[PDB]
């Protein structure tokens, strides 16, 4: 039922910096995965474009943000492209990306706040998040949930969770002290900020 992978060295090697650098500027983490999910809502978009059939597993292209203060997790979800099993293993782990540019772009007086021009964004979720969980459903495969604690390795199974119709679910189990990514007021302040210009509707779920 699961399958468990080591991260490839330098990933390993960018997740324990990012959880190990004393930084305290971490709310850019949202930014983040709101900007891979609107890429991801990009890909569909195009792709629906030469095949209208694409978008029988939903028409509608949004980014839902739930916080949930009982569980200790937000979640970012998306309606894009989505990904095959092959693409989880692939991009979340097995493969390097501005994987090693970003890591001597630090040595070379860059911050972690600039990990987005690297294209390895997804990781700064560990600033925050003691648990990622990915669950995820493309046109072309079943729903496949990947999840790390970091530490080394990632696991991969078919999700027997909630069908979703097609996109990305991204869950932050967060660590006890950053439980300020919960707040309404915290969230609404950091996408206003730093997301205020994404072009697809970004809706705060209230609790
Ligand atoms: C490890 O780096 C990534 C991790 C993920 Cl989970 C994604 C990603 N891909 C996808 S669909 C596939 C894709 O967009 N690729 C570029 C493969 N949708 C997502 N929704 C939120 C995301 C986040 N964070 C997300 C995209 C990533 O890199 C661009």
């Amino acid at each position: 039922e699961v399958e468990t992978f080591a991260f490839q060295a330098e990933i390993a090697q960018l997740m324990s910096l990012i959880i190990n650098t004393f930084y305290s500027n971490k709310e850019i983490f949202l930014r983040e995965l709101i900007s891979n999910s609107s890429d991801a809502l990009d890909k569909i978009r195009y792709e629906s474009l030469t095949d209208p059939s694409k978008l029988d597993s939903g028409k509608e292209l949004h980014i839902n943000l739930i916080p949930n203060k009982q569980d200790r997790t937000l979640t970012i979800v998306d309606t894009g492209i989505g990904m095959t099993k092959a693409d989880l293993i692939n991009n979340l782990g097995t493969i390097a990306s501005g994987t090693k540019a970003f890591m001597e772009a630090l040595q070379a007086g860059a911050d972690i706040s600039m990990i987005g021009q690297f294209g390895v964004g997804f990781y700064s979720a560990y600033l925050v998040a003691e648990k990622v969980t990915v669950i995820t459903k493309h046109n072309d495969d079943e729903q496949y949930a990947w999840e790390s604690s970091a530490g080394g390795s990632f696991t991969v199974r078919t999700d027997t969770g909630e069908p979703m119709g097609r996109g990305t679910k991204v869950i932050l189990h967060l660590k006890e002290d950053q439980t300020e990514y919960l707040e309404e007021r915290r969230i609404k302040e950091i996408v206003k900020k730093h997301s205020q210009f994404i072009g697809y509707p970004i809706t705060l779920f209230v609790e």
